[PDB]
């Protein structure tokens, strides 16, 4: 008898890490990189995912220019070699990219698998019928090419997300094989919930076989919460595939939500009978919940109204580059969520797994876009040439163009996470003027998602909005979508929602404020597309600084928050980004090469305008907070003559979500300010400061040397939050702050250590720049160091001489080590230049 023990066995061995054991060449000859046998040792043995470019200095030259990173690309390939176990050698094999970018060949013991343009969207290939016979060692060999310019934005190169192995019996659930609706969920909740779930089976043998397919859903981490469900059995013919169906009921599961940060997650298991034998099984995540949009008062979730308290996001992990990391991509999306973000959107491009899976565990509403560009192309070597192709791929259907295939794979991957509620189709498509082409075009892509899946909103990001009164042929375009997105075209909403009363409408991309952390200019004055040499290639973490065709935090969200119609926003960015070093865009001799639009920095640490976002969006009674910018260190004459008012003084601002934010300067108190509640034509409360354009509370404070004490009161005169800022002295020693006492040793997991440069009493020094240098012992890897700095040029990875070095940058910066296999701890001391040198220790060991 099969035991749930055994069942869950098979599906824990049915998909495998791929990732290890791989080489890698630069500009690899074709013919060595393919055959068997080959000389590996001019080769780079390695692990994958591995972005190739992260590790080249910047060029001026670069042709991907600033807007690229000055990180060239090329091309390589590389190299695995492995045996099927002897028990597997029947077995059909599949082998999953979740990124190659970009333009990849896939060769299988010499014979081109596949041809894949997408450097973004998942592919994989069927590779059965190319492995050799009785176990004998077969060579894969992976061709990736980024020539550029291909990216707005920088890419990385190579295979920079997961690979991973499905080995399955010859009957088994297809690739993306399983469909699971809750269709009647708001009516059912308190009751049995009827699960409708669809298999789609493949029979790659050469006989015909008698099939049934079982059922069972479970709590994610939790208990079963239904029997076994069978299907009737029947003939599935050599060759052929089919689907099955059955219904299961769940009694009042919990809703999954972005109300709290652990929602609740099930599974379906599927368990697959070949002539009454289990031959394959698998689990698919999912989760419970119902959402409605309307026209006048935007969205809500399980019957609750919220707006997208939204960020865009790019995919590269600064020091990492392109690489892919849980962890990496976990702080990160934890970090947005401690902001108050409930959603996402991935722009320009399909997610990782990694990505998905997070925004699941921890809550976060997905956009995930498809596509930059469609047949017009944005750069030359860009996905736009690919866009109307014939697709090539062995598993795409007859007439499906690139387009197509990439649109409809992406949505059967991702149709059962709860936290996809959209599909975008296209950002800034400049091609998409509501001509006969964008039109059928548009529909045709429209038609490709509801072919697979109608429960989400269908959506693109346009800033053709924003030009003159907003209207246009492109209005054409967007009546073919679920909801509008808006990028930047806050000036037109109230004339685009009086014209066209049924769009859904949000903000698919907002503000573009541009920011250096810890760097300070003009508060008095909002600063437009303000690039001049006497900027020093920063921006004003006032958050004063946007874009010409940007908005301020503030100006972005207060239209956001009075606006019910107006469903949310995507602020652009949640994060610093490699690349698009806009406003000094693509002037490639500055030393420019990451941006400034992120709320929080390369590096992980969050500038201001983190917490002014905070006091806005988490509420008092969760995360009661304030927050005081700038620094207390105005002794240099040239920093503070760009800051201080005319009578001298230096604007000091909290932001809050407490009711009154008291202000002390060494002890004295500078009197107790208390912000403004007011209703909007809805009567939802919110708080200003002084006007409708303060969401700060601020005082004009004559500099004397010492602390600044913010004391944040409820309504009742209660003390709930308290920051501090003090004057540091000068820089005396290197101070190392740990992230995690603990990680796992599996290779995978990694830690985020932070250095500030401190005086001799630990503060940290706000303008320090010192070099550090970095050594590591024991069971770990250095993989970044990092300082956010925009024009700064410093490698993120080890120097040619394998040493580790970084400059802090304001005071700041981090290192991220990585895990080994092995149980034990790893060492990391800092040193700098006449400074005490520090170190910390963090263990590694078991999960969990
Ligand atoms: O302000 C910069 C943004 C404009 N909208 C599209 C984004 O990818 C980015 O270029």
């Amino acid at each position: 008898a099969v035991t749930n023990e055994e069942v869950n066995q098979m599906i824990e061995d049915r998909k495998v890490d791929f990732n290890q054991n791989w080489y890698f060449k630069l500009n690899a000859n074709s013919k060595e990189a393919i055959k068997p046998d080959a000389d590996v040792s001019t080769w780079k043995k390695l692990d994958l995912p591995y972005d190739w470019s992260i590790f080249n200095d910047f060029d001026h030259e670069s042709p991907a220019q600033n807007e690229g990173g000055q990180l060239n690309g090329g091309e390589a390939w590389y190299r695995k070699t492995f045996k099927l176990d002897e028990k597997d050698l029947k077995k059909n094999v599949r082998l999953t990219f979740d990124g190659v970018y970009m333009d990849s060949q896939v060769y299988v013991n010499g014979q081109l698998v596949g041809h894949y343009p997408n450097g973004y969207n998942q592919f994989s290939y069927d590779i059965t019928k190319y492995l050799q016979k009785d176990g004998r060692e077969n060579v894969i060999a992976v061709h990736a090419v980024n020539k550029q310019p291909s990216s707005r934005w920088y890419s990385g190169s190579g295979i920079y997300r997961d690979v991973t192995l499905q080995v399955t019996d010859k009957v088994h659930v297809e690739k993306n094989g399983t469909t699971i609706l809750t269709p009647k969920l708001e009516e059912q909740q308190h009751g049995k919930v009827e699960t409708h779930v669809t298999s789609k089976i493949v029979n790659t043998d050469d006989k015909d076989h008698e099939l049934v397919a079982e059922y069972q859903i479970v709590e994610r981490g939790g208990h079963a919460v239904t029997g076994l469900v069978r299907t009737a059995s029947r003939t599935l013919k050599a060759h052929e595939s089919t689907s099955l169906d059955a219904i299961l009921e769940v009694e009042r599961p919990k809703l999954w939500t972005v109300l709290n940060d652990k929602p609740a997650l099930y599974e379906l298991i599927t368990r697959v009978y070949r002539d009454g034998q289990l031959v394959d099984a698998k689990k698919d995540l999912f989760g419970y919940r119902y959402y409605h949009w309307t026209p006048n008062e935007g969205f809500s979730l399980n019957g609750e109204r919220i707006k997208f308290h939204g960020v865009s996001l790019h995919h590269d992990h600064g020091a990492l580059g392109a690489e892919e990391n849980y962890k990496a991509e976990y702080r990160r999306l934890k970090q947005m969520k401690e902001m108050g973000v409930n959603s996402i959107r991935t722009t320009h491009n399909p997610a990782s797994e990694q990505t998905l899976q997070i925004a699941a565990e921890l809550g976060l509403l997905v956009q995930e876009e498809a596509f930059d560009t469609w047949y017009g192309g944005k750069k030359p070597y860009d996905y736009g040439r690919f866009f109307e192709k014939d697709a090539t791929h062995p598993e795409a259907r007859k007439g499906e163009k690139w387009s197509d295939f990439d649109l409809r794979t992406m949505v059967e991957r991702g149709k059962n996470n709860p936290a996809i509620f959209m599909w975008s189709i296209g950002n800034e498509i400049g091609e998409a003027n509501g001509d006969a082409h964008s039109l059928a075009t548009v529909k045709r892509l429209v038609k490709v998602i509801k072919d697979v899946d109608k429960t989400r909103y269908v959506t693109m990001g346009a800033d053709k909005f924003r030009f003159g009164n907003g209207s246009g042929g492109h209005e054409k375009i967007a009546d073919e979508l679920d909801a509008v997105g808006f990028n930047y075209s806050e000036d037109n909403y109230k004339a685009l929602r009086a014209k066209h009363p049924k769009w859904l409408i949000y903000g698919s991309e907002t503000s573009s404020a541009t920011r250096t952390r810890g760097s300070y200019y003009r508060p008095e004055r909002e600063l437009k597309h303000s690039n001049g040499p006497e900027r020093n290639y920063e921006q004003s973490d006032y958050g004063n600084d946007r874009v010409g065709w940007g908005k301020t935090a503030t100006a972005s969200w207060t239209f956001d928050r009075d606006n019910a119609g107006y469903a949310g926003q995507f602020i652009w960015t949640g994060t610093d980004y490699i690349g698009e070093p806009t406003p000094w865009h693509n002037q490639n001799q500055t030393p420019v090469k990451s941006s400034y639009f992120g709320i929080v920095d390369t590096a992980g640490i969050p500038k201001h305008d983190f917490y002014l976002y905070q006091s806005q969006w988490v509420s008092v009674k969760k995360k009661p907070m304030v927050h005081l910018l700038p620094h207390w260190n105005w002794e240099n004459k040239e920093l503070a003559s760009k800051v201080a008012d005319s009578e001298g003084k230096i604007p000091v601002r909290a932001y809050s979500n407490a009711s009154s934010v008291e202000l002390f300067l060494n002890g004295k108190s500078l009197g107790l300010k208390t912000f403004n509640k007011k209703q909007t034509s809805d009567g939802r409360t919110y708080q200003e400061g002084a006007n409708a354009n303060e969401l700060y509370l601020e005082w004009k404070v004559a500099y004397q040397p010492g602390t600044l004490e913010a004391i944040a009161r409820d309504e009742s005169g209660k003390e709930i939050a308290r920051d501090k800022i003090t004057t540091a002295g000068k820089p005396a020693a290197v101070r190392l702050i740990k992230e995690d006492h603990a990680i796992a040793a599996d290779g995978k997991d990694l830690t985020y250590i932070y250095y500030e440069i401190v005086d001799s009493q630990g503060n940290v020094v706000p303008t320090a720049n010192n070099l550090v240098r970095f050594q590591l012992h024991g069971q770990g890897q250095l993989v970044g160091v990092d300082n956010g700095e925009q024009a700064s040029r410093e490698r993120y990875k080890a120097q040619a001489d394998g040493s580790w070095i970084r400059k802090a940058f304001n005071g700041k910066g981090v290192a991220i080590v990585k895990s080994t296999e092995q149980a034990g701890k790893f060492t990391l001391t800092a040193h700098s230049d006449l400074l005490k040198s520090n170190q910390v220790t963090v263990f590694t060991g078991k999960k969990e």
